[PDB]
């Protein structure tokens, strides 16, 4: 078999001429020539069966992405694994190959207002579909937005995604959380388990802000520093928004802080389109109940040149699947079952 940077890449006969793309905790990714469709593809090798939480992510990723079909959501084209559970140590997930991601693009490229508008439109168009399936992405960030050579955008990495559960969203103050720090909504640190659609809109707000300046808007250096940054720009919460936080630890923390005034968006972003800043403000609302929803965001005047609800599809039914209690050994079985459709047969 072909190897790349040490690892065996058992992807043939269909996929040949591998080039290394990158690596992480997930595994390793290469481009490969697909000998059926005659295009290069992305292939990521995942080796998760020795820890339950890698199994969870892999299964969430697989189940969600096979059910979803949308232009602004990365699909799964093919999955390669051994023919038996016993022999299955790796899963190879085949996906459309994208030129870059919004993280890499933001470190080197100034975005025109027309690019920001188009990228924001596509994020929200994909997110409309996600939310319509009652799913929360929960880790939206520049590196999870893939881009092709014509700036078409696809949301990727559904391994932290959850079915929405707003009746069980409440928790205590400083309750530990998994998703990416700079894009975490203020309520995560105060009283939310991150089980409502509003968590994703916050992350989109952060991404909008970052597109306007090429710098993260709330670059907290650790867990409660993240609220420090947030409140440094939004200013102190209003009496009404505070009264919505019934948890006493969280409310009294907020009351203990000196009063801070709102930094106006147009001084933080002096060159930004004023409509973009109005939408930003509505996505970066402190109170999650008052935060704009995806369909409202799409209908915002900033996006008028693209808004077309008949061309912003929704999912055919809500998604349902839970996984926290299931062992490593059951999750292997489910990944095996979920990938069977791709086997010769
Ligand atoms: O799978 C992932 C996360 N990842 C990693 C990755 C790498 C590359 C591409 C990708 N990249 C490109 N092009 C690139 C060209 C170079 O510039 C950048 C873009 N084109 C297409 C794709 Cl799909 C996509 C992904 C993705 O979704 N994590 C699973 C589930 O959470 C997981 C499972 C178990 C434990 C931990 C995590």
């Amino acid at each position: 078999p072909e190897m790349v940077r040490g690892q065996v890449f058992d992807v043939g006969p269909r996929y040949t001429n591998l080039s290394y793309i990158g690596e992480g905790a997930y595994g390793m990714v290469c481009s490969a020539y697909d000998n059926v469709n005659k295009v290069r593809v992305a292939i990521k090798k995942i080796s998760p069966f020795e820890h339950q939480t890698y199994c969870q992510r892999t299964l969430r990723e697989i189940k969600i992405l096979l059910r979803f079909r949308h232009e602004n959501i990365i699909g799964i084209n093919d999955i390669i694994r051994a023919p038996t559970i016993e022999q299955m140590k790796d899963v190879y997930i085949v996906q459309d190959l994208m030129e870059t991601d919004l993280y890499k693009l933001l470190k080197t490229q100034h975005l025109s207002n027309d690019h920001i508008c188009y990228f924001l439109y596509q994020i929200l168009r994909g997110l409309k579909y996600i939310h319509s399936a009652n799913v929360l992405h929960r880790d939206l960030k520049p590196s999870n937005l893939l881009l092709n050579t014509t700036c078409d955008l696809k949301i990727c990495d559904f391994g932290l995604a959850r079915v929405a559960d707003p009746d069980h969203d409440h928790t205590g103050f400083l309750t530990e959380y998994v998703a990416t720090r700079w894009y975490r909504a203020p309520e995560i640190m105060l009283n939310s388990k991150g089980y409502t659609k509003s968590i994703d809109i916050w992350s989109v707000g952060c991404i909008l802000a970052e597109m306007l300046s090429n710098r993260p808007i709330f670059p907290g250096k650790h867990y409660l520093d993240q609220l420090n940054h947030i409140l440094g720009i939004l200013g102190s919460p209003s009496q009404e928004d505070l009264n919505c936080i019934i948890n006493l630890k969280a409310r009294n923390y907020l009351l203990s802080l000196p009063h801070k005034n709102k930094v106006p968006w147009n001084r933080l972003f002096p060159n930004a389109d004023s409509k973009a800043l109005d939408l930003l403000d509505k996505m970066l609302t402190f109170n999650p109940h008052k935060r704009i929803e995806v369909e409202q965001a799409l209908a915002h005047p900033y996006l008028e040149q693209y808004y077309d609800p008949s061309d912003e599809p929704i999912a055919e039914a809500p998604f349902k699947f839970e996984l926290d209690d299931l062992p490593k050994e059951k999750l292997k079985e489910l990944i095996f079952e979920e990938t069977a459709r791709f086997q010769p047969g």
